[PDB]
């Protein structure tokens, strides 16, 4: 089963860690818990963004160029990447944008963290149609000593 997971700002905006103005450790705990022990697909750009494989997960890089690092699995296409995952109950798509887009059509689920924050950014999560997706989980949290901003966890499943 294909899954997508992300953190969005005002208006479906998404960006890198350092590109990000917020600071929510709870969001990372949430991401960790939901990607741990599962394969994770990502584009090159996010790979480079992270800089080290994510521990506890098979890291697969969807990229068009030959990879320059033995610590992860390099894939050249959507089908390649899914096969590299072999038989697992859930595959997680971690981005970025093109990535997100290319898989949403395959996705059956969505883990999203809505962040209460306006920010200027080059990219956006794909415009997905809410009549098509059912919200099965939701949990709002005020900002705290830990978390800079207010955020909301939500999990949708394709009806
Ligand atoms: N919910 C959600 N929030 C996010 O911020 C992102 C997504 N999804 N999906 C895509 C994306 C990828 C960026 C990204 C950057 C760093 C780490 C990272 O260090 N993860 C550690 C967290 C450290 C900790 O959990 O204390 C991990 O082991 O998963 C993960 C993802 C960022």
């Amino acid at each position: 089963m294909i899954s997508l997971i992300a953190a969005l700002a005002v208006d479906r905006v998404i960006g890198m860690e350092n590109a990000m103005p917020w600071n929510l450790p709870a969001d990372l705990a949430w991401f960790k818990r939901n990607t741990l022990d599962k394969p994770v697909i990502m584009g090159r750009h996010t790979w480079e963004s992270i800089g080290r494989p994510l521990p506890g997960r098979k890291n697969i890089i969807l990229s068009s160029q030959p990879g320059t690092d033995d610590r992860v699995t390099w894939v050249k296409s959507v089908d390649e990447a899914i096969a590299a995952c072999g038989d697992v109950p859930e595959i997680m798509v971690i981005g970025g944008g093109r990535v997100y887009e290319q898989f949403l059509p395959k996705a059956q689920k969505l883990y999203l963290t809505h962040i209460d924050a306006e920010v200027e950014g080059d990219t956006h999560f794909p415009d997905y149609e809410p009549d098509d997706w059912e919200s099965v989980f939701s949990e709002f949290h005020d900002a705290d000593a830990q978390n800079s901003h207010s955020y909301c966890f939500e999990i949708l499943e394709r009806r």
